[PDB]
């Protein structure tokens, strides 16, 4: 039948022996992140395990990476690992493959410019000072802070901003159709009984899109369908510097303009990558801070320097603004939300040495590659400084990669950094934050499949009077 778990062995590379149909995921209880660092610990270099009967070749040689990555992403590591019923939004960016996704890459490019950023920034910058009004409530209230709630707001208040013209008060409206939706958008745990499902039956999503069942909630997906050219439509044509509009302005004047159905799904594709990693992230930050109090008022103090009494953030003095850099990137490095970044082997293809066979997820451990101990000294202690201008290039771009590499690596980093430094800047020049005894100390991971705490963060928050 099936000859599926053969394959690794019978070339040669090593890897945890695969059950009949499960493959390897029995050992996902302890997690992608757990199950990673304990098969390099294990079989070093290279190692092969089954998701189901899908070989998934793990690599952690950064030529080898940079070689998947950037080399020949385009002849062979173009798309990502199928995952399940999609529907229309086979169409997103992220979920495309190869000359779609090539199109689609090169038709959106253009609307993530640092240019058109810089033009962002004050629209984005308006729901810091939202935050800072929603947050001195919980502060002076006395009772401590659920972080990803208030930063799940402001994550939020700058989506709907920023993509659809959209201006709320997500913590202050959550009845407002456009906000209630949009949160059932969170991410996607490949842990869940359902992908795990997938994973084993993988011939049961072919059956699901008949269904159209789908991963993206048809309720969800149905509304922001609507609501955009609803607003696509002459609320547009009164005559936005948004999201929506400069891929309004690419379909009016090389290859097939974007797609009215195309463009909802990006706008949707967007929303999904940007709400929770973001306001995850920025949690993760926020513990940082809270127990280590020594990056805390030192960052502080750099926010204090580039602006003086209260002064708002711009463009310019953010990227001014080094060790915030720093603080930002280091706690990237111990959570990298994404975990694995994944290609799917096109072609029979031998890299710097091996022979990768078509058809093989080939897999970069992430998580684990930021907590190796040959490219990171003390690799569980948080240490902004490892970041410092110098000191930094020791550091290889192919073992660090919070957003990926190559053409197709996070096209929403800039903006996703920006982003979360100005949540940062105006919150941290207002208040400070320490741990309450519900905050739970050492922070363990979620067991699960994404990464995110085990209880959510909680802390003391504290006007600077
Ligand atoms: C802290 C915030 C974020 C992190 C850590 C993050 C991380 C990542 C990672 C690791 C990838 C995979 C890249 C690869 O496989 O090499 C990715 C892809 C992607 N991200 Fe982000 N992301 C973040 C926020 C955002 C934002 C704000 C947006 C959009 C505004 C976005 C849009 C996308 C898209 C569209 C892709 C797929 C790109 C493609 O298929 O060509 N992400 N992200
Ligand atoms: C948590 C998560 O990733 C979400 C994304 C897709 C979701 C599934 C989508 C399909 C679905 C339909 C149902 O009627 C029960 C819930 C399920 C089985 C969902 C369970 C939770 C999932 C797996």
């Amino acid at each position: 039948g099936t000859h599926s778990h053969g394959l690794f062995k019978k070339l040669g590379i090593p890897g945890p022996t695969p059950l009949p149909f499960l493959g390897n995921i029995l050992s996902y209880h302890k997690g992608f992140c757990m199950f990673d660092m304990e098969c390099h610990k294990k079989y070093g270099k290279v190692w092969g395990f089954y998701d189901g009967q899908q070989p998934v070749l793990a690599i952690t040689d950064p030529d080898m990476i940079k070689t998947v990555l950037v080399k020949e992403c385009y002849s062979v590591f173009t798309n990502r690992r199928p995952f399940g019923p999609v529907g229309f939004m086979k169409s997103a960016i992220s979920i495309a493959e190869d000359e779609e996704w090539k199109r689609l890459r090169s038709l959106l490019s253009p609307t993530f410019t640092s240019g058109k950023l810089k033009e962002m920034v004050p629209i984005i910058a308006q729901y810091g000072d939202v935050l800072v009004r929603n947050l001195r409530r919980e502060a002076e209230t006395g009772k401590p802070v659920t972080l990803k709630d208030v930063f799940g707001a402001y994550s939020m208040d700058v989506i709907t901003s920023t993509s659809f013209g959209v201006n709320i008060d997500s913590l202050n409206n959550p009845q407002d159709p456009f906000v209630e939706n949009t949160k059932k958008l969170l991410r996607f745990d490949f842990l869940d009984p359902f992908f795990l499902s997938i994973t084993v039956f993988p011939f049961l999503i072919p059956i699901l899109e008949v269904l159209n069942i789908c991963v993206f909630p048809r309720e969800v997906t149905n509304f922001l369908r609507k609501s955009v050219k609803r607003m696509k439509e002459s609320r547009l044509e009164d005559t936005r510097v948004d999201f929506l509009q400069l891929m309004i302005d690419s379909q009016n004047s090389s290859h097939k303009a974007l797609s009215d159905l195309e463009l909802v799904a990006q706008s949707i594709i967007f929303i999904f990558a940007g709400y929770e990693t973001t306001s995850s992230v920025l949690s993760f930050i926020m513990y940082e801070l809270a127990t280590h109090p020594d990056v805390q008022q030192k960052l502080q103090e750099e926010i204090d320097a580039v602006l003086p009494n209260k002064a708002p953030p711009t463009y310019d003095t953010v990227l001014q603004m080094e060790y915030l850099d720093m603080v930002v990137n280091e706690t990237l490095r111990l959570f990298p939300i994404a975990m694995r970044l994944e290609r799917v082997c096109k072609k029979d293809v031998e890299i710097n040495g091996m022979f990768i066979p078509k058809g093989v997820v080939v897999m970069i451990p992430s998580y684990a590659l930021h907590r190796d101990p040959k490219y990171w000294t003390e690799p569980e202690k948080f240490l902004p400084e490892r970041f410092s201008k110098k000191n930094k290039d020791n550091i290889d771009p192919y073992i660090y990669t919070p957003f990926g590499s190559g053409p197709r690596n996070c096209i929403g980093m800039r903006f996703a950094l920006m982003n979360m430094k100005l949540a940062l800047i105006r919150v941290l020049q207002n208040f400070s934050f320490k741990p309450c005894k519900e905050t739970q100390i050492p922070l363990k991971l979620s067991l699960g499949g994404l990464l995110q705490p085990e209880k959510p963060v909680v802390l003391k928050v504290e006007s600077r009077d």
